[PDB]
Protein backbone atom coordinates (compact mmCIF):
# COMPACT_ATOMS: atom_id res chain seq x y z
CA UNK A 1 0.00 0.00 0.00
CA UNK A 2 3.28 2.09 0.05
CA UNK A 3 3.02 2.23 -3.69
CA UNK A 4 0.04 3.85 -3.66
CA UNK A 5 0.62 6.45 -1.45
CA UNK A 6 3.40 7.30 -3.69
CA UNK A 7 1.64 7.45 -6.77
CA UNK A 8 -0.87 9.65 -5.10
CA UNK A 9 1.85 12.41 -4.23
CA UNK A 10 3.38 12.29 -7.12
CA UNK A 11 -0.75 13.35 -8.11
CA UNK A 12 -0.95 15.79 -5.77
CA UNK A 13 2.79 17.39 -6.66
CA UNK A 14 1.47 17.76 -10.79
CA UNK A 15 -2.20 19.34 -9.50
CA UNK A 16 -0.37 21.83 -6.87
CA UNK A 17 2.24 22.74 -9.56
CA UNK A 18 0.11 23.20 -12.02
CA UNK A 19 -2.33 25.46 -10.13
CA UNK A 20 -0.07 27.67 -8.28
CA UNK A 21 2.31 28.09 -11.85
CA UNK A 22 -1.09 29.79 -13.19
CA UNK A 23 -1.35 31.70 -9.97
CA UNK A 24 2.00 33.28 -10.51
CA UNK A 25 1.30 34.74 -13.72
CA UNK A 26 -1.89 36.29 -12.68
CA UNK A 27 -0.09 37.85 -9.57
CA UNK A 28 2.41 39.32 -11.76
CA UNK A 29 -0.77 40.70 -14.10
CA UNK A 30 -2.28 42.03 -10.66
CA UNK A 31 1.60 43.73 -10.16
CA UNK A 32 0.95 45.39 -13.03
CA UNK A 33 -2.50 46.98 -12.50
CA UNK A 34 -0.75 47.90 -9.22
CA UNK A 35 1.59 49.83 -10.48
CA UNK A 36 -0.18 51.76 -13.42
CA UNK A 37 -2.54 52.73 -10.22
CA UNK A 38 -0.19 54.47 -8.36
CA UNK A 39 0.50 51.59 -5.50
CA UNK A 40 3.98 50.06 -6.18
CA UNK A 41 4.19 48.86 -2.73
CA UNK A 42 1.27 46.73 -3.59
CA UNK A 43 2.66 45.91 -6.64
CA UNK A 44 5.90 44.82 -5.01
CA UNK A 45 4.25 42.60 -2.76
CA UNK A 46 2.04 40.97 -5.88
CA UNK A 47 5.72 40.15 -7.18
CA UNK A 48 7.24 38.69 -4.68
CA UNK A 49 3.66 36.31 -4.79
CA UNK A 50 4.48 35.39 -7.62
CA UNK A 51 8.04 34.74 -7.66
CA UNK A 52 7.10 32.64 -4.51
CA UNK A 53 4.46 30.59 -5.90
CA UNK A 54 6.47 29.98 -9.66
CA UNK A 55 9.29 28.98 -6.98
CA UNK A 56 7.15 26.58 -5.29
CA UNK A 57 5.91 25.16 -8.38
CA UNK A 58 9.00 24.49 -9.70
CA UNK A 59 10.23 22.70 -6.81
CA UNK A 60 7.07 20.22 -7.14
CA UNK A 61 7.81 19.92 -10.74
CA UNK A 62 11.34 18.85 -10.05
CA UNK A 63 10.41 16.34 -6.76
CA UNK A 64 7.83 14.94 -9.49
CA UNK A 65 10.78 13.92 -12.21
CA UNK A 66 12.89 12.95 -9.02
CA UNK A 67 10.42 10.42 -7.54
CA UNK A 68 9.17 8.97 -11.18
CA UNK A 69 10.35 5.76 -11.66
CA UNK A 70 8.47 4.05 -13.95
CA UNK A 71 9.23 4.01 -17.57
CA UNK A 72 6.19 5.29 -18.88
CA UNK A 73 6.38 8.31 -16.61
CA UNK A 74 10.22 9.23 -16.95
CA UNK A 75 9.84 10.25 -20.81
CA UNK A 76 6.93 12.85 -20.00
CA UNK A 77 8.18 13.83 -16.82
CA UNK A 78 11.45 15.17 -18.82
CA UNK A 79 9.17 16.99 -21.35
CA UNK A 80 6.91 18.78 -17.97
CA UNK A 81 10.60 20.18 -16.64
CA UNK A 82 11.60 21.28 -19.77
CA UNK A 83 8.29 22.80 -20.72
CA UNK A 84 7.96 24.17 -17.22
CA UNK A 85 11.56 26.17 -17.87
CA UNK A 86 9.74 27.57 -20.95
CA UNK A 87 6.70 28.84 -18.97
CA UNK A 88 9.42 30.19 -16.20
CA UNK A 89 11.38 32.03 -18.46
CA UNK A 90 8.24 34.05 -19.99
CA UNK A 91 6.41 34.40 -16.49
CA UNK A 92 10.30 36.08 -16.01
CA UNK A 93 9.58 38.16 -19.16
CA UNK A 94 6.25 39.68 -18.00
CA UNK A 95 7.91 40.73 -14.51
CA UNK A 96 10.48 42.30 -16.84
CA UNK A 97 7.95 44.29 -18.81
CA UNK A 98 6.30 45.15 -15.51
CA UNK A 99 9.65 46.69 -15.02
CA UNK A 100 9.79 48.59 -18.10
CA UNK A 101 6.50 49.75 -17.59
CA UNK A 102 6.09 48.62 -21.43
CA UNK A 103 2.60 47.30 -22.23
CA UNK A 104 2.99 46.05 -25.77
CA UNK A 105 6.10 44.31 -24.54
CA UNK A 106 3.66 42.26 -21.84
CA UNK A 107 1.65 41.19 -24.02
CA UNK A 108 3.96 39.22 -26.21
CA UNK A 109 5.54 37.59 -23.43
CA UNK A 110 2.03 37.10 -22.02
CA UNK A 111 0.84 35.53 -24.89
CA UNK A 112 4.60 33.29 -24.36
CA UNK A 113 3.09 32.18 -20.95
CA UNK A 114 -0.08 30.65 -22.38
CA UNK A 115 1.31 28.98 -25.24
CA UNK A 116 3.98 27.49 -22.64
CA UNK A 117 0.97 26.76 -20.11
CA UNK A 118 -1.33 24.64 -22.87
CA UNK A 119 1.39 22.55 -23.37
CA UNK A 120 2.12 21.96 -19.89
CA UNK A 121 -2.12 21.34 -19.67
CA UNK A 122 -1.41 18.74 -22.29
CA UNK A 123 1.17 17.16 -20.60
CA UNK A 124 -0.13 17.08 -16.79
CA UNK A 125 -3.21 14.73 -18.80
CA UNK A 126 -0.85 12.45 -19.76
CA UNK A 127 0.84 12.34 -16.73
CA UNK A 128 -2.24 12.20 -14.26
CA UNK A 129 -3.93 9.02 -16.88
CA UNK A 130 -0.14 7.39 -16.67
CA UNK A 131 -0.29 7.59 -12.48
CA UNK A 132 -4.11 6.38 -12.22
CA UNK A 133 -3.39 3.86 -14.71
CA UNK A 134 -0.41 2.97 -12.90
CA UNK A 135 -2.37 2.83 -9.17
CA UNK A 136 -5.44 0.80 -10.51
CA UNK A 137 -3.28 -1.63 -11.94
CA UNK A 138 -1.31 -2.40 -7.92
CA UNK A 139 -4.72 -2.64 -6.88
CA UNK A 140 -6.37 -5.28 -9.49
CA UNK B 1 -14.99 -1.28 -9.36
CA UNK B 2 -18.07 1.22 -10.48
CA UNK B 3 -17.59 2.89 -6.66
CA UNK B 4 -13.67 3.29 -7.47
CA UNK B 5 -14.87 4.82 -10.90
CA UNK B 6 -17.12 7.18 -9.33
CA UNK B 7 -14.25 8.49 -6.91
CA UNK B 8 -12.03 8.82 -9.86
CA UNK B 9 -14.93 10.79 -11.72
CA UNK B 10 -14.79 12.88 -8.05
CA UNK B 11 -11.75 14.30 -8.36
CA UNK B 12 -11.54 14.60 -12.00
CA UNK B 13 -14.49 17.40 -11.32
CA UNK B 14 -12.75 18.87 -8.46
CA UNK B 15 -9.04 19.26 -10.13
CA UNK B 16 -10.57 20.37 -13.51
CA UNK B 17 -12.90 23.10 -11.40
CA UNK B 18 -9.92 24.34 -9.47
CA UNK B 19 -7.72 24.38 -12.93
CA UNK B 20 -10.51 26.51 -14.62
CA UNK B 21 -11.50 28.71 -11.91
CA UNK B 22 -7.82 30.11 -11.14
CA UNK B 23 -7.65 30.27 -15.33
CA UNK B 24 -10.73 32.08 -14.98
CA UNK B 25 -9.43 35.06 -12.98
CA UNK B 26 -6.27 34.96 -14.77
CA UNK B 27 -8.20 35.65 -17.91
CA UNK B 28 -10.14 38.72 -15.77
CA UNK B 29 -6.39 40.43 -14.50
CA UNK B 30 -4.74 40.07 -18.23
CA UNK B 31 -7.93 41.30 -19.63
CA UNK B 32 -7.86 44.50 -17.47
CA UNK B 33 -3.81 44.76 -18.49
CA UNK B 34 -4.88 44.33 -21.88
CA UNK B 35 -7.90 47.15 -22.11
CA UNK B 36 -4.97 49.65 -20.15
CA UNK B 37 -2.81 48.98 -23.12
CA UNK B 38 -5.89 49.91 -25.24
CA UNK B 39 -5.91 46.19 -26.66
CA UNK B 40 -9.61 45.73 -26.04
CA UNK B 41 -10.65 43.64 -28.88
CA UNK B 42 -8.50 40.73 -26.93
CA UNK B 43 -9.91 41.68 -23.60
CA UNK B 44 -12.88 41.22 -24.80
CA UNK B 45 -12.07 37.74 -25.64
CA UNK B 46 -10.40 36.92 -21.98
CA UNK B 47 -13.83 38.48 -20.47
CA UNK B 48 -15.49 35.52 -22.92
CA UNK B 49 -13.65 33.16 -21.69
CA UNK B 50 -13.23 33.93 -17.62
CA UNK B 51 -17.28 33.88 -17.82
CA UNK B 52 -17.34 30.69 -19.74
CA UNK B 53 -14.72 28.68 -17.56
CA UNK B 54 -16.41 30.31 -14.25
CA UNK B 55 -19.81 28.62 -15.79
CA UNK B 56 -18.38 25.53 -16.28
CA UNK B 57 -16.32 25.21 -12.96
CA UNK B 58 -19.07 26.54 -10.85
CA UNK B 59 -21.02 23.32 -12.95
CA UNK B 60 -18.24 20.85 -11.86
CA UNK B 61 -18.01 22.01 -7.70
CA UNK B 62 -21.86 21.72 -7.98
CA UNK B 63 -21.94 18.17 -9.14
CA UNK B 64 -19.06 17.18 -6.55
CA UNK B 65 -20.37 18.50 -3.77
CA UNK B 66 -24.01 16.81 -4.60
CA UNK B 67 -22.57 13.46 -5.31
CA UNK B 68 -20.30 14.04 -1.72
CA UNK B 69 -22.56 11.58 0.64
CA UNK B 70 -19.73 10.37 2.35
CA UNK B 71 -19.39 11.33 6.00
CA UNK B 72 -15.64 11.70 6.09
CA UNK B 73 -16.37 13.92 2.66
CA UNK B 74 -19.73 16.19 3.79
CA UNK B 75 -18.12 18.44 6.00
CA UNK B 76 -14.71 19.55 3.67
CA UNK B 77 -17.49 19.44 0.81
CA UNK B 78 -19.29 22.14 2.03
CA UNK B 79 -16.51 24.02 2.91
CA UNK B 80 -15.56 24.13 -0.63
CA UNK B 81 -19.39 25.08 -1.70
CA UNK B 82 -19.23 28.25 0.71
CA UNK B 83 -15.22 29.18 -0.49
CA UNK B 84 -16.09 28.85 -4.07
CA UNK B 85 -19.36 30.73 -3.91
CA UNK B 86 -16.97 33.29 -2.66
CA UNK B 87 -14.59 32.96 -4.90
CA UNK B 88 -16.96 33.57 -8.09
CA UNK B 89 -18.45 36.39 -6.67
CA UNK B 90 -14.90 38.26 -6.00
CA UNK B 91 -14.37 37.06 -10.20
CA UNK B 92 -17.60 38.60 -11.09
CA UNK B 93 -16.21 41.82 -9.45
CA UNK B 94 -13.29 41.47 -11.37
CA UNK B 95 -14.96 41.11 -14.21
CA UNK B 96 -17.63 43.77 -13.33
CA UNK B 97 -14.99 46.56 -12.79
CA UNK B 98 -12.48 45.58 -15.73
CA UNK B 99 -16.37 46.22 -18.11
CA UNK B 100 -16.61 49.44 -16.41
CA UNK B 101 -12.82 50.07 -16.77
CA UNK B 102 -12.49 50.94 -12.72
CA UNK B 103 -9.04 51.11 -11.41
CA UNK B 104 -10.96 51.88 -8.26
CA UNK B 105 -13.47 49.17 -8.56
CA UNK B 106 -10.99 46.21 -9.55
CA UNK B 107 -8.64 47.15 -6.41
CA UNK B 108 -11.86 46.03 -3.72
CA UNK B 109 -12.18 42.58 -4.71
CA UNK B 110 -8.83 41.66 -6.31
CA UNK B 111 -7.25 40.65 -3.05
CA UNK B 112 -10.85 38.43 -2.14
CA UNK B 113 -10.09 36.95 -5.25
CA UNK B 114 -6.50 35.56 -5.22
CA UNK B 115 -6.37 34.90 -1.24
CA UNK B 116 -9.81 32.27 -2.14
CA UNK B 117 -7.73 30.36 -4.55
CA UNK B 118 -4.90 29.55 -1.94
CA UNK B 119 -7.74 28.44 0.08
CA UNK B 120 -9.66 26.43 -2.80
CA UNK B 121 -6.23 25.38 -3.43
CA UNK B 122 -5.73 23.80 0.27
CA UNK B 123 -9.30 22.20 0.65
CA UNK B 124 -8.55 20.63 -3.02
CA UNK B 125 -5.69 18.41 -1.63
CA UNK B 126 -7.53 17.86 1.87
CA UNK B 127 -10.63 16.37 -0.48
CA UNK B 128 -8.14 14.28 -2.79
CA UNK B 129 -6.15 12.95 0.30
CA UNK B 130 -9.81 11.81 1.85
CA UNK B 131 -11.04 10.43 -1.90
CA UNK B 132 -8.14 8.60 -2.23
CA UNK B 133 -8.60 7.01 1.15
CA UNK B 134 -12.22 5.81 0.52
CA UNK B 135 -10.91 4.49 -2.84
CA UNK B 136 -8.14 2.29 -1.51
CA UNK B 137 -10.69 1.48 1.58
CA UNK B 138 -11.78 -1.07 -1.21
Amino acid sequence: ITELDQTAHQSDRLNNALLMAIRSSANVSSGFIEQLGGHDESAGKRMALSVELNNKSQALVDEFVENAREPALRGLATELQATFAEYAKAVAGQREATRQRSLEQYFKVNSDAGNAMGRLQTLRQQLVTTLSERGQQIML
